[PDB]
């Protein structure tokens, strides 16, 4: 039921806006575990400028364990277009979904939205047999 949150996310104002599903910190590889094989990384564009090698290593340490991988980018920098195009390339090659959030609140809503769905819900009919 709960979103599991990496302690690396501690202090991220996004957490204030995860309000309609429980969340707790846990020892997890992604920034948010949103189900059995779904997870998200969070990246602020301001942070990305300051630490340009950060996200490539993060996406790479993540690998392919989770079926659905989501990079949630907070667009918080004037003139983000060049950064966004490079992150898009990175996501295409790493096969991850790129989502643009324009505020912490929007990012928190995206997290609750992905948590609403099981990527591989129960399949009862096979089970019954
Ligand atoms: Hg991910």
């Amino acid at each position: 039921n709960s979103i599991i949150v990496s302690p690396r996310q501690r202090g991220n104002p996004v957490l204030k806006f995860v309000r309609n599903v429980p969340w707790e910190f846990g020892d997890v590889i992604p920034d948010y575990v949103l189900g059995q094989s779904t997870c998200a990384l969070f990246l602020s564009l301001r942070y990305h400028n300051l630490h340009p090698d950060y996200i490539h290593g993060r996406l790479q340490s993540l690998g392919k364990n989770f079926a659905l991988r989501v990079l949630l980018v907070q667009v918080d920098v004037k003139d983000p277009q060049q950064a966004l195009k490079e992150l898009a390339k990175m996501c295409i090659l790493a096969d991850c979904t790129l989502i643009l959030a324009w505020s912490p609140e929007e990012a928190g809503r995206y997290l609750e939205t992905y948590k609403a769905y099981e990527q591989k819900p129960a399949d009862l009919l096979m089970e019954k047999l």
